[PDB]
């Protein structure tokens, strides 16, 4: 049984409990939240990245050359990672031109679904973490079905009560494809251990998959719409692009703190 809402950006605050909900009571796994980022600034910062004019973001682009086809090209480095996360926040400021701002647009959604204060994570030494990365689907490429389950790690000591969120938001949608598959077959240690290797079990869960022995809802948000979902709980995937136009997301994941008394997001 898979439940998610769909919202509009300006419905936030009819919703102050929805990251404790999916999170810590699990009464629903997901939302859709429909016009986060207006359509010009999408548009703004695709072209901003298309034209290269992109504030030296290019610099930090991993174009995953050797694990081809389901994965995607990603600016910045996911979890030399602090390094590319500082040009990342720079990048990303310059092009989005504070129209509204990425960071505050993004945290004030985030706040408005909790009510409580939501802050990037920090190093040891001050060193800040990248809020997001941006993942580049080209045609006939798509994202293997997966869960984002648990540096090993600063992070760990600020958060974990207990399940992580992910969120996205696209800049660009594809004609076709593109879409966000979620499965009701969740991640279990259990499971995965009656394997030798993690081969043989993701080779079991493609069978479950294929089998359609799980329900499934799929979502191909909007430019500017974030998906916020439970990814670390759900195995999901990233249908495959269809047609020239890239899929570009925007994206990362969030927690509850240690304490529970802040929300960190990041990538
Ligand atoms: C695409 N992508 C990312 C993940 C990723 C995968 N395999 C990779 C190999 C080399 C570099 C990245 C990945 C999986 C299939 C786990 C991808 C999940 C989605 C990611 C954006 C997560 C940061
Ligand atoms: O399409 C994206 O940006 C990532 C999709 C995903 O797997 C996630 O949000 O966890
Ligand atoms: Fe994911």
């Amino acid at each position: 049984a898979l439940h998610f809402l769909d919202i509009n950006a300006t419905e936030v605050k009819k919703y102050p409990t929805a990251i404790q909900d999916i999170i810590i009571n699990r009464s629903f796994d997901g939302m859709i939240i429909r016009g986060v980022f207006p359509r010009d600034t999408m548009e703004q910062v695709a072209r901003c990245l298309e034209e290269g004019n992109d504030g030296g973001m290019k610099s930090i682009l991993n174009k995953n050359e050797e694990f081809g086809t389901k994965v995607a090209q990603i600016y910045g480095h996911a979890i030399d990672y602090f390094a590319s996360s500082a040009i990342f926040r720079q990048a990303c400021r310059t092009m989005f031109q504070g129209s509204p701002d990425f960071e505050e647009q993004v945290e004030s959604i985030f706040h408005s679904l909790s009510g409580l204060p939501v802050e990037i994570p920090t190093g040891p030494e001050g060193q800040t973490y990248t809020p997001a990365t941006i993942r580049l689907l080209l045609e006939g490429r798509e994202i293997a079905v997966h869960v984002d389950n648990d540096a090993a790690n600063h992070l760990k000591t600020l958060l974990d009560l207990s399940d992580q969120l992910s969120y996205f938001i696209p800049l660009t949608v594809p004609e076709a494809g593109g879409e966000l598959v979620v499965y009701s077959l969740e991640w279990n240690p259990q499971e995965a251990s009656k394997y030798a290797q993690m081969q043989e079990y993701m080779d079991d869960v493609e069978f479950k998959i294929k089998s359609n022995q799980s329900q499934s809802v799929a979502y191909a948000p909007g430019p500017g719409d974030m998906l916020l979902f439970n990814g670390g709980r759900y195995y999901h995937r990233v249908s495959e692009v269809i047609g020239n136009s890239p899929r570009r997301t925007i994206g990362g994941f969030l927690a509850f703190s240690k304490q529970r008394d802040k929300i960190y997001y990041w990538s």
